[PDB]
């Protein structure tokens, strides 16, 4: 019974970092499709009324005939829902508050985090995501996942994510993913990232 | 070392099925990069003077440090080299010769083959390829692979392939991968596919 969340901003609010056409297609076409696909698979089951984050966390405990649809399409839903919120037309800059202090203590500083985040995003071959996550031991880790796999079913709570599927950047950047990653930094909503960190802890 | 093969046709020869801009970017940027990367990984090794298909076939026997680069970038080189040859500005229609008879005997007919090929191409979640391949027992199979994985290192010989990485279709088709798959049928060079079948025997 999931529905498409409204973006916190207009489709063209992230220019010149992300083009308006991509934001609209990514939202109304790609994200909608994940939501429709997981809704059809969950219909008539006892798992149809769970929050998306809880469902994806319990992936391995689901029946065999549901794991495929939930991993890919439920994964797509949770990941893109998070993605839209950690971007902002007034984003960029450096983190502050406790996420800054956690980045300093856990990852060795903002400059080291970006080095690791960029490497993870560049090194993901094929479709996937780069993540900053909170572990069960309440520490930050940088990681990447394939396709729509989410750190949620690995026990981690992602607080920042970058979509590196080619549909997220090909219209404006074509093959130049490093350039796209550089633009992502200019749009990161660190106030939202701080919010998610407080909740994960 | 490997070098970028010239296309058998102009960059706009496949219109209206594949756009000229994509053909140029796909060839001169994406394929070139695979070639550059696998050449760098092979430099100074005992594998630097092998045909790419032989190299990719022997993937599982390569040293650990070479398996990643050859799988992804050598796979990328082999897959795209095949791809360019099985497209044609005068393609489409139905297969003929020995591959046609094999499609009837092994796959149940051209209509059944397209049904299976389309399903494999549509259902490949993330980046990948849809394939018509010849098995070690010399029969036809429809299959799909992830990223640049090639049926070659699983013992199969691909004779026809469709790239369903989003970079292969997003500029013209955006999210409409089914539309792209339908157009691909119009551009297939079945004369080349027959040659590849005969060579696989
Ligand atoms: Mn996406
Ligand atoms: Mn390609």
């Amino acid at each position: 019974a999931y529905t498409l969340p409204q973006l916190p901003y207009a489709y063209d609010a992230l220019e010149p970092n992300i083009d308006a056409q991509t934001m609209e297609i990514h939202h109304t076409k790609h994200h909608q499709t994940y939501i429709n696909n997981v809704n059809a698979a969950l219909e008539g089951t006892e798992y149809a009324d769970l929050p998306i984050e809880e469902l994806v966390s319990k992936l391995k405990s689901l029946p065999e005939n549901l794991q495929g649809p939930v991993r890919n399409n439920g994964g797509g839903h949770a990941n893109h829902s998070l993605f839209w919120t950690v971007l902002s037309p007034n984003g960029g800059g450096e983190p502050k508050g406790e996420v800054a202090k956690a980045i300093d203590k856990d990852l060795g500083g903002f400059e080291k985090f970006k080095e690791a985040f960029t490497k993870a995003a560049v090194s993901r071959f094929g479709s996937g995501w780069a993540w900053l996550s909170v572990t069960p031991d309440k520490k930050l880790v940088v990681e990447s996942t394939a396709n729509q796999d989410s750190p949620l079913f690995e026990g981690n709570t992602p607080i920042l994510g970058l979509d590196v599927w080619e549909h997220a950047y090909y219209l404006k950047y074509q093959n130049r993913r490093p350039e796209y990653i550089g633009a992502f930094y200019n749009a990161v909503n660190w106030e939202e990232v701080e919010r998610r960190y407080h909740a994960a802890i």
